[PDB]
């Protein structure tokens, strides 16, 4: 659908929220700490200091607040108590926040510890696929066409790009049309129009494409079990670009990306 003005300010302040949630939590992630401990710190803010709601409890039965995958994990890791970070680990903290009845969907990469030379180059080549396609952006694009971008640009770094899950349309609902697919499928075809929003979140892994999905539904990890890194943003389509409504302080990109001159 097309947001309308009002629509898409309530968005700019739920992506905002969803970003400051991320922002908040970087200092914790350390060696020693827990997933669940993250988990819950992150909840406490969102509900506490945010005055929001995770997105995640409840939604098909996700049991916490927000996912949080560390390596070989591809996405929808699930926060535990017993799961300890260490040194070299590549983490992944996907958060959504609903406030005044709209999204935020946004995830950062997080490398704890001493870093690993692989690690820091997938994930650095993952968010560049990210600002890749968001430097696309702009009414007329094709959705195919950014997909076939990032599946070239992370293709021709040496990584893969994982195909079973996708970006989506975002708004009072989670997910919402259309899919934001990460590479070229015949499938797509949607021509951008000023006013939809939607996130890109490419999932990259360091080996093959191919994921399995562990028994408690959620929790997807490479087939390899080679490292995999994702970055996410949601954004609306512009006139003339796009804005990005999650942007971070530490994002090396603006949040408004104009094609005038
Ligand atoms: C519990 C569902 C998590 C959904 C993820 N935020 P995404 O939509 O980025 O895959
Ligand atoms: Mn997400
Ligand atoms: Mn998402
Ligand atoms: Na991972």
């Amino acid at each position: 659908s097309i947001k309308t003005p009002e629509d898409i300010e309530k968005m700019r302040v739920a992506g905002r929220l969803a970003a400051e949630v991320l922002e908040m939590i970087e200092p914790y992630v350390k060696p020693g700490v827990s997933t669940g401990e993250l988990d819950r710190i992150c909840n406490d803010y969102i509900v506490n200091e945010q005055h929001a709601v995770s997105a995640c409890l409840g939604y098909h039965g996700y049991p916490k607040s927000v996912c949080i995958s560390i390596n070989e994990v591809v996405c929808h890791g699930i926060p535990d108590d017993a799961k300890l970070l260490k040194d070299g680990d590549i983490v992944n903290i996907d958060v959504t926040v609903i406030k005044d009845g709209f999204h935020g969907d946004t995830s950062k990469m997080f490398i704890v510890g001493k870093p690993t030379i692989m690690g820091e180059r997938l994930c650095r080549i993952t968010q560049e696929s990210l600002y890749l396609a968001l430097r696309m952006v702009k009414p007329g694009i094709n959705l195919r066409e950014i997909g076939a971008a990032i599946q070239k640009f992370v293709e021709a770094e040496g990584f893969s790009v994982v195909r079973e899950y996708c970006g989506h349309g975002i708004g009072r609902g989670f997910h919402e049309e259309p899919q934001v697919l990460h590479y070229d499928s015949r499938e797509t075809n949607v021509v951008l129009k000023p006013g939809m929003t939607f996130t890109i979140e490419p999932m990259v892994n360091a080996g093959k494409k191919e994921i399995r999905t562990m028994k408690d539904g959620w929790t997807v990890k490479t087939k390899d079990r080679s490292l995999s890194a994702q970055y996410e943003h949601t954004i609306v389509v512009t006139d003339n670009g796009c804005e990005i409504l999650t942007l971070r302080k530490d994002d090396t990109i603006p949040a408004i990306i104009s094609h005038d001159e």
